[PDB]
């Protein structure tokens, strides 16, 4: 039995069709190493989404890997119940709640975005009981946000690829406008009109609700699984001018945008977002470990410590809570980021990728390029006027990626547009490759589509 | 400023009072070695519960530790996303798949015991829509059941100290009796026809729901986080032949039960389950890193395949879903328990704790002892005629956990029982002082509660 073989005999992948998994196999990948990683025929691909939007710094970091040496010779597990602690929990808490952009008073920890954002759900339904609130509990989240895949997560995720068959959203988890002028703006809308009309949107369905009976709103300050999706300018000042009308907290999900992703340290910074919540994971480990971090604000802390004492004790917690593993990885992670100057340096490899990729926004199948910081998409269609895909929606973002991955480079399509999320230690040299490797795959599917005109 | 202190001011505490934490601050653990953790003062203790029922190999296994580290050095991260893989993921798919106690089709992975469930919920609910049965979407579970704490896997639960303040259970998560003898028989009921009524109930209970609704039922061989709860002779499969009768899935949580604890591989096997699915976590990688696994058999996988061909992809999964390390961590875990014969070490051990324990069976506040394998709880009552608590439930539970630290032993309260759960590597003396500091603790507890 080959190792395919029994992939296919034993596995069910997720994000995968799982029929012609057992037609086609698995691409195996064997080993890493800087911002590569290698097949099981040895071919080797630039891994420009990081693998799954995280690995800020890249596959092979020998600091990561002896700081989670050191921590399993010293405690390989605990956990953070019942007033246990541990010094790695201690340290990282201390770190994130420090460099935090806004005034923040407590963490928790989980091991996925997903428990985070389900925690959050959680957290906010317990302080507005402990507040005497007992029907504030509605959240707003958006059309093409991702926020997880738990029943409740799923819920708040505005694809539909996450919800048809699973019978979600839940109720009570209320949905409004994807943010992107592209697609959704009216003919000849400005950004910041458009802008406007989404917070009429907000507005409206609040007071359509019940204003009494919204507890949240939450955003990816930009989108990212639902295609590299940049708010319009002026969109997160008059969303949360709506949601301090109303009192309605501010979620910002930063799972993807946290640590020096989009330019600045947090989404948040780069789009003037003041949050109650913040949800952090990927980058705050590179992947290197699941784990992922609850920032709450002092009301929030407050209403909740208040109420766990009534009831004698907080009911939540994953035995994988504050991991001594994960933190300690976690926590050096962090330094290394700091202390290589690695946001300043994202910045600037950003400003070369979007560069390099701006030659080709007259092609006439690239739609827009799109993207800040260290994050980028690039939009095909099959016609430029009417924005209209060629054949299906995705054939040409699928095409792109697979001729990206023969070309040696790993992209992720979301629909028609090709992301890129590349490690934040990405030189410039690589960014250079990264941008290549777009233009031969961009060449031969122009090539397979003949666009002509 | 001092690292509690720092631990006070930013860390929101899992299963704490944080008003009550701001005051006293926490304790902190700085390092373990076998069964042992050292607290900052250099005190040790034996943890009796493995952690969170969790540390199978105990809290300093070099194999699992090396492990990870030729994982690191190979491949720190990737992901099962999109038909990509990786070897640890593929060698852990094929040892659960191989080892498992009925026949099973597909491992899918998460991180979490909790994330494992939640997602449970939804193939369940996906293959019956697949299937074309929109309406066969309800869960039934058990008071007093621990099944995680997700919005979702939280209303599975059925600890009431889970969904107070979480306007939780959703809808749709129904409950049945809790299978405790000492708490829910008649007077001079038998555990058979305890069982019988308790079949009854859940038969009841769907044919009032409308059979047609009701997709599973989820249980944990025996009871972990909600008291260590042993059921009644005949149970499983008196339950069982009932959920078959109305085509209802039977899913075995063995989240605490798993690998060896309960004096088997499988807390199904010691029970007698021939589970649909099966969720996995825990001793799966003896908590040495965040791991959990979904087994499911033949009938699941393939109307999920289908239906996830239909809808383009599986439109599920977590990054750290089959994490390379681990998975890693995990198989190498796996290998020592079958080279080291742990279960069969597990089983020995597991009398000696029992017969330990048994000595205290006629004490005053002693209101019953339970468990299998080397999984064991004390229930202390203030009257055992009554059985009823001391002051309000709780508070006996309480006051004997914290003796029990101050000798030496971190155990845990489930209300005015204490639990016992140590590593599978325990030997016979260490048994012996696992009893020993629960004598004291008992004994403290007493004067405590005094005349």
């Amino acid at each position: 039995s080959s190792l395919p073989e029994k992939d296919i005999q034993y596995q069910l992948h997720p994000y995968t069709n799982a029929r012609l998994h057992q037609e086609l196999g698995p691409l195996i990948i064997e080993r890493g190493e800087g911002i590569y990683v290698y097949d099981d025929q040895g071919k080797g691909y630039i891994e420009a989404m990081a693998g799954l939007w995280s690995a800020a710094l890249g596959f092979s970091n020998q600091r990561l890997i002896k700081a989670a040496e050191q921590q399993f010779n010293t405690l390989p597990f605990y956990h953070l119940f019942s007033h246990k602690s541990h010094r790695p929990s201690i340290e990282l808490a201390e770190k994130l709640i420090e460099m935090a952009p806004v005034p923040m008073s407590k963490v928790f920890f989980t091991n996925s975005g997903s428990e985070a954002n389900d925690t959050v759900v959680k957290m906010v339904w317990y302080l507005n009981n402990a507040l005497g609130k007992p029907a504030k509990k509605k959240f707003i989240s958006r059309v093409n946000g991702y926020h997880g895949i738990t029943v409740a997560s799923a819920s708040l995720t505005g694809l539909p690829g996450n919800q048809r068959g699973f019978d979600l959203p839940l109720p009570g988890f209320l949905h409004v406008g994807c943010p992107h002028h592209y697609r959704f703006a009216l003919a000849g809308e400005s950004e910041e009109h458009f802008a406007d009309r989404l917070a009429v949107e907000l507005e409206q369905k609040i007071l359509a609700e019940g204003p009494e009976t919204i507890a949240a709103f939450i955003g990816e300050p930009l989108m990212g699984a639902g295609g590299v999706i940049v708010p319009p300018r002026t969109y997160w000042e008059k969303i949360q001018k709506v949601c301090r009308k109303y009192d309605i907290l501010v979620i910002a999900d930063e799972v993807i945008c946290g640590f020096g992703r989009t330019g600045q340290m947090f989404g948040s910074q780069t789009f003037g977002i003041q949050p109650d919540i913040m949800v952090l994971s990927k980058q705050l480990s590179s992947s290197y470990q699941p784990i992922a971090a609850i920032l709450i604000n002092a009301p929030v802390f407050e209403g909740i410590a208040d109420q766990s004492q009534a009831l004698g004790a907080l009911g939540h917690g994953f035995t994988g809570s504050g991991h001594p593993v994960a933190t300690a990885v976690a926590l050096e992670n962090l330094k290394i980021i700091e202390e290589e100057s690695l946001v300043e340096h994202a910045a600037q490899m950003g400003q070369l990728l979007r560069s390099g990729l701006q030659h080709f926004i007259d092609h006439p199948l690239v739609g827009e390029i799109r993207g800040c910081g260290l994050i980028a998409a690039v939009e095909l269609v099959g016609d430029r006027v009417s924005k209209a895909p060629y054949q299906a929606l995705g054939t040409l973002g699928r095409y792109m990626a697979g001729r990206a991955q023969e070309h040696g480079m790993i992209t992720r399509a979301m629909g028609d547009a090709v992301a890129f999320c590349p490690p934040l230690i990405v030189n410039e040299q690589e960014v250079g490759m990264i941008v290549e490797r777009f233009a031969r795959a961009l060449d031969d599917t122009t090539q397979w589509v003949g666009p002509g005109g």
